């Protein structure tokens, strides 16, 4: 199990003002630390953001927060469940700011909410320093969905608070899992009038306005000032990155599918072969990348996360060639992309 810290300094707060936290798995034998991000969509308004907290209320208050979690997949300190880093030091960052981690804004006369998923990320790291991250080697900032998205936005930033704080030999590294998406063509169109109908360039433009947003600041120098949206693009930030990334995402993303309003006929078969083909072209210059051809989203906390593969390779292993290539190398490939152009045209996607 990781056990729950509440952050010691309690201005960093969840939506409510209520204390943001983690949960910790030490490994006193280890200097690679592993620092998760949670997903789970994200609000942009008073009224969404009303309704998200009626019923998704953890993702937002960390009141109702369980002592203990479980580690699974990637988080298993169990090397058959975790074949790449089961003995690192684990840490589980639960996402309850609901703006894709990118926000700087407290709680106040003139704020219902807080939206502080950028001075989280960076609370948690201080803290930690002065349990054991002080002595690490390699700080691996991995996220799933929105936390995936989160993981392009932050990793320099936490590169760059490890060099100012004085520790220049932590070496900073990102997995961005199913945080890749494309402001493609939808499937069908209706202008951005509700939370439904609002297409995700305008919901992040707003959003952004309303959390206090904050990009890195060498993507936010390329588009300037009213087009930040453009950096919660996987496609459009990562190039602009100087931290080692590497990006696993499924090629038909069940996401990306809904916010393209598709839930077969020829037009449908078009526009879902060619969103395949548009996934696989904005990797060609990724050279750190797992994306199978399959019909999913999310999966590296998932306790079966071993078992896909793509051209006979797995996900561990993949991560593992890709540890190796930062001390290409003979039968250890870190870059693997689908060329099949249908959903499970892989065998080995999930059920
Ligand atoms: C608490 O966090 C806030 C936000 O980052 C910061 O302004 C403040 O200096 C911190 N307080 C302490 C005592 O570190
Ligand atoms: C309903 C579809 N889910 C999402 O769009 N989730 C997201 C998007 C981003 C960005 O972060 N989570």
């Amino acid at each position: 199990d990781l056990r729950l810290h509440l952050l010691l300094n309690t201005s960093v707060t969840c939506n409510d003002g209520s204390p943001a936290g983690y949960y910790l798995k030490e490994s006193r034998g280890s200097r690679r630390w592993l620092l998760f991000l949670e997903g789970g969509w994200y609000c942009f308004n008073r009224e969404n953001c009303d309704s998200r907290y009626d019923t998704m209320r953890r993702l937002m208050s960390s009141r109702d927060w369980p002592r203990t979690r479980t580690g699974t997949g990637i988080l298993s300190s169990q090397p058959e469940e975790n074949p790449y880093w089961w003995n690192a030091n684990m840490v589980f960052i639960p996402y309850c700011s609901s703006d894709v981690w990118s926000g700087a804004s407290s709680k106040s006369e003139k704020n219902e909410y807080a939206f502080m998923g950028a001075l989280i990320i960076q609370e948690v790291v201080r803290e930690l320093l002065g349990r054991g991250l002080s002595g690490a080697k390699v700080l691996l900032l991995a996220g799933s969905s929105a936390g995936g998205t989160g993981v392009l936005l932050n990793v320099d930033r936490v590169a760059e608070q490890l060099e100012k704080l004085g520790y220049p030999a932590i070496q900073v590294r990102g997995l961005a899992d199913s945080g890749w998406f494309l402001d493609n063509k939808q499937y069908r169109h209706t202008d951005c009038v509700d939370t439904i109908t609002c297409a995700p360039t305008e919901a992040i433009r707003r959003g952004i306005r309303y959390w206090n947003g904050v990009v890195p600041e060498r993507c936010r120098r390329q588009f300037q000032e009213g087009e930040e949206w453009n950096c919660f693009f996987g496609y459009k930030v990562y190039p602009t990155l100087r931290s080692p990334v590497f990006v696993v995402q499924w090629l038909f993303d069940e996401a990306q599918l809904t916010v393209d309003n598709v839930h077969v006929q020829e037009g449908l078969r078009l526009y879902i072969q060619n969103l395949g083909r548009e996934l696989r072209h904005t990797l060609k210059d990724v050279p750190a990348s797992f994306a199978p051809a399959c019909l999913s989203h999310e999966i590296i906390i998932r306790s079966h996360w071993t078992d896909v593969q793509v051209k006979g390779t797995s996900l561990p292993r993949a991560l593992h060639c890709w540890d190796r290539s930062l001390h290409p190398l003979k039968g250890c490939p870190v870059h693997l992309v689908d060329s099949c152009p249908w959903p499970h045209c892989n065998p080995s996607c999930p059920t």
